[PDB]
């Protein structure tokens, strides 16, 4: 029934490189099709090419976001009104806890708008996100 576009922000190209990108987005297609969905992703270093990515979104048809804005998380709001512009409801995941970590890496310009978030449960975070993406679309 629905499709999915997973987001990757930056540095995360360099996972595993122990999981690699590339193993997390195989993983998820082969997941949503299983369900009968369609699961589209884009990793980039670029903010513009991301926030493109999104308005593409708004007009292809897509019905879900996961995304993990890695560092953009605690710094663009161009991303988290990309979003809010498209209307395209989202949840948000890291891969460590950020909790854990500096302090600034605590606030997040995207979780008050996403639908939820999954923080520091690692690469599996992306796939527990799909499982409750599939139940949101019913």
């Amino acid at each position: 029934q629905g499709t999915l576009l997973v987001l990757h922000g930056p540095n995360l190209n360099l996972l595993g490189t122990s999981t690699t990108l590339g193993q997390i987005n195989q993983d998820l297609e082969r997941r949503a099709r299983e369900a009968g969905h369609h699961l589209l992703h884009l990793q980039s270093n670029a903010e513009y090419e991301l926030i493109d990515r999104i308005h593409a979104a708004r007009d292809e048809g897509v019905d879900f976001i996961i995304i993990n804005p890695a560092a953009f998380t605690h710094t663009s709001v161009a991303l988290r009104d990309a979003l809010l512009a498209v209307s395209i409801p989202f949840i948000e995941v890291h891969l460590s806890n950020v909790h854990k970590r500096e302090p600034f890496r605590h606030h997040s310009y995207f979780s008050d708008v996403a639908v939820g978030v999954i923080c520091g449960l690692g690469a599996t975070g992306y796939r527990l996100a799909l499982e409750s993406a599939l139940e949101q679309l019913q």
